[PDB]
């Protein structure tokens, strides 16, 4: 087992995917600011970025039966770069998607809509993987970025469900029912807030 | 020599420094609670120094002289910080942790969580003083801290947007906003109860 | 309806966005050069959008109409970024790396390093355009990039502070500032020569 | 060798010394901004913070003959938290020191002045270790912070000398003489800039 260059391979990945996050963050910040400038509403509440830790990446590769290599990771793992866009209201989610995908150097790679089709546990979010060019010192990389788009309420719910799920399944089955209740109650109140906000901005 | 009250520019400078002092304290508390218990009580923070426009209006509203000296004496929210927390009990955790510090003095406390306003507003308001070390002197300045949950914050942002138009028009939503505040309260109570159980 | 030229507020908004686009590009280049060669060519960066006050004066100075449309057409430094580099050759490294990018177009180049101004000023100035993706349209906007070493920057900050008083008074230092520029040049040449040797 | 708790000890150190850096950074930012507000000069050009990496800390402990433990590190290693304050002009260095040490919760612990007494290789900087209180969730720590105060020119010189020194002594002896020349030439030009700046701000 002499392969130390596999480790260098993953260190490169961390560096270039971190740069992809900066490119998309800047795009999103500009969209939010311009929309606010025109319509006096910020669709984005806040954003969170993370590059997948190498340990988490190797486990995912193993989980999926894939080789433990950077070439394989770059080809088959689409969430090495992840950004979470937390929006103020439900309709902001799809506004953000539309504004970003219109851009000529952003290509849609994968789309999963858990808002129209929530997961069994009650999870909601719009997930889009997009590619963006990253201009490095001596080459260009076109890299995927996984964007999770959700409301404040979806994010509150997901953070709590995550914390339960990441402490064994015994506990994740007491709260299953009550967590579903919460997801639905969050859905209902955000619908009302959205309804009010739409009327006062006609 | 007319009312060249430059003093208000001085106010903005030193109250902005007080905000940096308190923000640093809060960030350290959040980081350390996370280090020990694996939970961040703070979701995010927002700071603002009261604009001179709003400040003069408040002084007039209260029948006070239009001067920086009078503002520093009578207006406790020139420096404001908003601490948005993840769960209801984080609000009181943050308060307890800040007031334990030896260079933090409590000046005023209003808890609109235990006693919500008529329209449904909820938040814990504490005014504290902190020392600010300047180039040639020390100032002990008040800072208004609004501590609230994410849910309370969403509600307040929406209600604020209503009130800040022709304020007469669009008071039909009073009833429906109150419903939302109650519904947010109930869901956050349930989230809090779950979070308490899985963390002992 | 008098000259409610709100247009200048529009200008500030979109040229500020262009600055974010270029800054992100430069930061990524610096990070990657460091990753490969273990050197950061960038020491730090400073951004500013030209104030409306200065902008109208420039339009008047050039005999141009006082309008945002005219400003966007004729003023190439509404958005300015200053890239302060660690060594002299970093200046040209940064230029080469930026101009290689396919969505960056060169508009104008003035090299006051190869041809210093009379007072001793030195810097590389390149105006480039970049696309800015807004909510409902694309804008291709010029950005003035001043690229200089740390030594050039120290000199310029001091000279700027002189010129920006009663500008008639304090022109005795012209001679002594020129000496400093030459002395800074000579030391930075020597630092550069050492740095080149220990990095092959 | 079961001591895994030694590693936890050092992880605590990183966390609390990082907090000490935030406290001192905020103090310094406020001083610079207030001085600028009054006198229209920013004495600070920029600041750089770093918490010593655990590897570097263990090597220093070994170099000094000290036990490999967090208690020992906290007692005997004064640069776990380091901040570098780069100033615009020479006199700014001592202004910053004076303004900071006047504060009632800052105590001077150690002072080494390589400006009045430069090192043989030509290194210049004012080094002060100070203590500051850090208010944590359940306790207070009074922690040292090593502050390196220097001009822009001293910093340019030190960065280059560092890069030479950290590639074997063979090369660090060709440039010794020329590096001394540079340090002196930087000293002389900054004296002139300082002299001009003093006259135009009388
Ligand atoms: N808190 C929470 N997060 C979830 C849940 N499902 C997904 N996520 C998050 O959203 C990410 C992407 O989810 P998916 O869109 O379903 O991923 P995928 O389609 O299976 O493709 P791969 O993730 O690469 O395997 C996950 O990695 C999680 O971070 C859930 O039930 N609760
Ligand atoms: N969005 C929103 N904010 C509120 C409401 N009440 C208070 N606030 C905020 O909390 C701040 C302080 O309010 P209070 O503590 O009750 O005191 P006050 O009536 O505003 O005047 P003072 O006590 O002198 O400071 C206000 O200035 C607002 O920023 C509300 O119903 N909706
Ligand atoms: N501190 C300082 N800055 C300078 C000096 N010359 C230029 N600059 C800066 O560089 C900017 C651009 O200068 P130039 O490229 O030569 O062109 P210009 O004469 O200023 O007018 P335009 O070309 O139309 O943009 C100036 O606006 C200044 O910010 C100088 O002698 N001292
Ligand atoms: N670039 C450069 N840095 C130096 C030189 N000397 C010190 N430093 C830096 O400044 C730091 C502190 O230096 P000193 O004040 O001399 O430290 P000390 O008195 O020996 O006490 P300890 O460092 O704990 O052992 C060093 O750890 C270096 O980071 C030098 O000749 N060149
Ligand atoms: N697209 C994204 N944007 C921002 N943050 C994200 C994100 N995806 C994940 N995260 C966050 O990053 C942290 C670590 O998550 P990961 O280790 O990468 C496992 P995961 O990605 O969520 O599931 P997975 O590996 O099976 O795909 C989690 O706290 C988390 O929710
Ligand atoms: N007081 C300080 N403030 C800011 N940066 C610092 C600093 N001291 C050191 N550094 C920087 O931190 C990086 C790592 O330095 P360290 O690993 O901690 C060894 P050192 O501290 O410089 O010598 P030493 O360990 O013998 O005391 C170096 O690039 C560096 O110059
Ligand atoms: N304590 C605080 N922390 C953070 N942000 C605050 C804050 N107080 C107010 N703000 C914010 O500042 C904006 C307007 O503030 P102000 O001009 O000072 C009127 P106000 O402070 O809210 O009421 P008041 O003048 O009666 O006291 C609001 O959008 C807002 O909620
Ligand atoms: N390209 C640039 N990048 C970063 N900062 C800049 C910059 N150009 C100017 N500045 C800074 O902005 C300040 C004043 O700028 P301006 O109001 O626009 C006058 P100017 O741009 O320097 O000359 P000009 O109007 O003839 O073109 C100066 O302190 C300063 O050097
Ligand atoms: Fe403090
Ligand atoms: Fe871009
Ligand atoms: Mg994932
Ligand atoms: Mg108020
Ligand atoms: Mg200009
Ligand atoms: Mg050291």
């Amino acid at each position: 087992d002499e392969a130390f260059d596999t480790l260098l391979g993953f260190v490169e990945l961390d560096h270039i995917y971190s740069s992809a996050l900066k490119e998309i963050s800047t795009k999103l910040s500009i969209l939010d600011d311009n929309f606010n400038h025109i319509y006096k509403h910020n669709p984005i509440h806040h954003m969170e970025r993370r590059v997948k830790e190498m340990r988490s990446l190797i486990e995912k590769l193993n989980r999926k039966g894939l080789q433990i290599s950077a070439e394989t990771a770059k080809e088959h793992i689409l969430d090495i770069a992840g950004i979470r866009v937390v929006c103020n209201y439900l309709d902001d989610i799809y506004l953000i998607e539309e504004m970003l995908l219109k851009q000529e150097d952003v290509q849609l790679i994968k789309r999963k809509d858990y808002i129209q089709h929530p997961k069994e546990n009650g999870y909601r979010s719009l997930h889009i993987v997009v590619s963006i060019p990253v201009f490095l010192a001596e080459r260009v990389e076109v890299l995927p970025v996984e964007i999770q788009i959700r409301t404040i309420g979806m994010d509150m719910w997901a953070s709590l469900e995550h914390k339960i799920r990441y402490k064994n399944n015994a506990e994740t089955e007491k709260y299953r029912d009550l967590l579903k209740e919460c997801a639905t109650e969050i859905t209902e109140v955000e619908d009302k807030l959205q309804q009010i906000h739409s009327e006062i901005t006609e």
